């Protein structure tokens, strides 16, 4: 009878410091959460208590706050090394600054194995990257060994910039022979640690023979057993049990995002590495857990370089700028309207009138209680990808297809839900996918007084949108394929910063741009 | 058989210069209309042709452009004297600068009789004002005499600032004994010239025994016989015939507004002053009629003082700013939304969120074709009254009553139709007056993310509105009576000027703030 305690994080997205409850900047310290100094305190407390502990990360440490914009991964290596992570799997945002932005800051500086079994490197890169990441690592834990097999989303080429020299194979196809290899080496306890989403995690648990546990990320899945401690609503019980094809009960875990919770699963293994049982729950890293003074002091040393991005007040908001995924991927959110209003206002500085913006590109809210202040830092967490707001010419039929795409698989917190400007769209979700747009009115351009008229399929419209959408991101293949004209635009954060400075005080509202009908 | 040609103007509202087709500033001179130099040319041409001519004005020369803001009536006297008007009746806007603003600039300087039979002066004013205006004037016309009896809206106390020392009697009650007096003096041809609206004009024609003709104003009524020459749609035939209670066919005339048309009625009288017949039509004063070089040259001399209000460009519009009555008293107009958006933006510079604005207070459009320029002059014609945008606290029931008032007598081009900000109102005109508001949603204040929720009768709301409305103007007695708090605000034009300067380029749209339902 051998008990293993798995501590896990995922999709931390540069939340090195403690944050507000919604993962935005900490203002009121007495009610802040997460951060690596607080995470250190709980991890310490568990290592003291439990003899067999593994601290794992399921990817997406990269991208999210001014920390990454400035340290570009050097902070991830340093603070993950200080927390003494046992292993990390590569996520899609680890490739946002290319392979050289992964290699030099993180891979060459981590003191723990970084893992991906379905990433194969070819051409000139094959020689460089060899050994910097591994398909698995066999880790000594007490008197035993635990094998950890990594995996990264098959669709990382479409989500990031891994380059042409890396091949992302199907997770299951790539994992099975590595799991078999570990078994032939008598590694009888195997953890699949990776970054492909809860749905793939469940499939791996079902299909990859020999995997005892799956620790995932990518879908920001919150699982819980009992009454939850904060605003996140559970998608299922923690752990989520999958019965594999060979009949084993396989626990599947995920721990939301932003370092708000520490995943915690206790596994009771028998002497042959069979899972007899498991139990646990994500630990909310709230104000009650003190921040470790040593990590805190070191965070404060690294925080000095970032304070030049917090001194200049760009403007002021008198409203909560709702950039949460719970809003922005499900309904009209005022952060969306603000961003689309800045996009449109910038383009005129000629006239285009319409704006579409993927809800998933809104990576954070902004709080109004700090005397309403808005800084470059506040904005860098909302728009971290360094994209541009481009002008495009589209047929009405193309736009109808994009709005059908916006809600084709509604209800799953997917980033393709569009925020708009100069568009009044009505959806009926009782209708079949591809036929849910019941009204779509657009602001006229060939008119002296602008007003809303129904969209015409045979007409052409000028639309300002992120380059991510113009390139067919979030499955908007129809935009990239069918567009008639594409012009590169201005940097996304500079556009919003410029608008907020011109306005001085902002108060964007939810005003009926996107509605749902269920008569 | 004696023929009289009556030339008449009304509601000229300081359009001393020629204007665009919509009565806004002239930009493209080749298609401009009206103005006193062009009016002089047609009046001249008719005086040459016809031996018996009277040039009459039915009031409201005062208020409308930078001309009045600066010359305060001195320009009205000078250019009416140069046009050689035979008589003018007092309108309600002649009292906008009090009785001293009427007396000194216009009354003491006009070389023609200024008339009002239903205005009686009491107290200290009675001595001052005696003889400066008259109830009637008997005018020699060729070998005959024509009597002209004046009248001014009974409701001028509620519309302007005539003061407590002037009494406005019922028009019919005051006119009858003056008409009888003229008959006893064997004045057998009588014109009623006044400023009370087409509906009162028709009543006077019906009820005042001995009136041969009624020449009115105040309702900007356009009458025409045949196919009309411009965008104004006729309210009836020109002249409009009323059969009086004693059985006479009495012609009633009006000539729209802004000096765009010159009223023209030929009356065939018999030797006892009976009207045998009449005919005519308003003459459109378009580009084809040349501007008189002498009046034009004199207009250009007086235009130098006003050019300091045209040099500074406040901002720019890329949309036609529809401030027409045809829009703003009938539906959501983008000039209304712009003005309400400036009102709301100014008040925050705390937060209130809602705005109501009487459509009649929007006194002109602004054109975008002049490279989109907006000047103090452009704005002074939209907002000429020198009012303030005040903060008020109202019960929801009060606001419901105001929106019911907005459309209680819809379809008559009345100024009480409200333009809004932070309100989504739906009207159903098939319903009975006092019950046409089918939806009224308002932008929440006690919420972190503003959104539209139905108005509650028992709740209280903060509303920015013109002081004209806070004082119960346009019959909004419920606002003045029921309001819980009233704070004096900032000057109306300075508020809009400030907003346009902050925005640099404006593009207000018609966006569904006010809708009509007829399912
Ligand atoms: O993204 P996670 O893995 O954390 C999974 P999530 O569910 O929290 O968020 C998914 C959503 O984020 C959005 N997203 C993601 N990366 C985006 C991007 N650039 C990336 C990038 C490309 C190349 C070079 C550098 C940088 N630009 C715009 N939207 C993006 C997109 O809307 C997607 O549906
Ligand atoms: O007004 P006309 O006689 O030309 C008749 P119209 O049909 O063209 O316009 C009528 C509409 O104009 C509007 N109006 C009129 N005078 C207004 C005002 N101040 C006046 C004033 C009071 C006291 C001291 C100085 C100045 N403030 C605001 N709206 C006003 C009102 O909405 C009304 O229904
Ligand atoms: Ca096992
Ligand atoms: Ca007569
Ligand atoms: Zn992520
Ligand atoms: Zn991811
Ligand atoms: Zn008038
Ligand atoms: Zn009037």
């Amino acid at each position: 009878m051998w008990e293993l305690t798995i501590l896990h994080t995922n999709d931390v997205h540069s939340r090195l410091e403690q944050t507000s409850e919604d993962s935005s900047k900490c203002v009121d310290a007495s009610r802040c959460m997460g951060g690596v100094a607080r995470l250190f305190t709980k991890v310490q407390q568990i290592r003291r208590a439990e003899p067999n502990v593994l601290l794992l990360d399921a990817g997406d440490q990269y991208q999210g706050t001014i920390w990454f914009t400035v340290y570009k991964g050097a902070e991830v290596a340093h603070f993950m090394n200080a927390l003494r992570y046992d292993a990390m799997a590569l996520g899609n945002h680890e490739f946002d600054n290319g392979v050289e932005g992964l290699i030099e800051p993180l891979l060459k500086e981590a003191k723990f194995p970084i893992l991906s079994a379905n990433i194969k490197a070819k051409g000139p890169l094959a020689s460089q990257i060899s050994g910097l990441y591994l398909p698995y690592k066999v880790l000594p834990v007490g008197d035993e060994v635990v094998g950890i097999v990594g995996y990264t989303s098959k669709e990382t080429p479409f989500l990031s910039n891994p380059g042409t020299n890396l091949v992302f194979e199907d997770e299951i196809t790539a994992l099975q022979p590595e799991v078999d290899k570990l078994k032939t080496l008598n590694v009888n306890k195997i953890i699949a640690l990776g970054h492909s989403g809860f749905e793939m995690d469940k499939l791996i648990a079902q299909k990859v023979r020999g995997v005892d546990v799956v620790v995932g990320g990518h879908s920001n899945t919150f699982l819980y057993t009992g009454n939850p401690p904060s605003k996140e609503v559970p998608a299922g019980k923690y752990p989520f049990i999958v019965t594999s094809d060979d009949g084993r009960k396989v626990p599947v875990v995920q721990a939301y995002a932003f370092g708000k919770y520490l995943g915690y699963l206790k596994i009771e293994f028998d002497e042959r590495g069979n899972v007899i049982s498991s139990h646990g729950n994500p630990i909310l890293l709230d104000s009650s857990i003190p921040e470790d003074p040593s990590i805190k002091a070191d965070i404060n040393k690294w925080r000095i370089k970032l304070d030049d991005y917090s001194t200049q007040e760009l403007g002021k908001t008198i409203v909560y700028l709702d950039g949460s995924s719970q809003s922005c991927r499900f309904r009209e959110c005022n952060m969306g309207n603000l961003i689309c209003d800045a996009m449109i206002n910038n383009n005129l500085r000629n006239h285009v009138s319409m704006c579409i913006l993927n809800g998933g590109g809104i990576r954070s809210p902004i709080d109004e209680r700090n005397d309403g202040t808005i800084t470059w830092e506040n904005l860098a967490a909302v728009l971290p990808f360094g994209g541009t707001f481009d002008l495009v010419q589209l047929k009405g039929s193309t736009l109808k297809k994009a709005f059908e795409h916006s809600v084709h698989r509604y209800g799953q917190s997917t980033g393709e839900f569009l925020q708009v400007g100069g568009i009044h769209v009505v959806y009926d979700l009782s209708r079949k996918p591809g036929d849910r747009v019941v009204k779509l009115d657009v602001l006229c351009t060939k008119c002296r007084v602008p007003s809303y008229d129904p969209l015409k399929m045979d007409e052409v419209y000028k639309v300002i949108l992120p380059n991510f959408l113009a390139n067919g991101g979030d499955g908007f293949q129809m935009i990239k394929d069918e567009l008639l004209r594409h012009d590169s635009g201005d940097q996304d954060i500079n556009v919003v910063s410029t608008y907020i400075s011109k306005m001085k005080v902002i108060y964007p509202a939810v005003e009926g741009r996107i509605k749902f009908s269920l008569e």
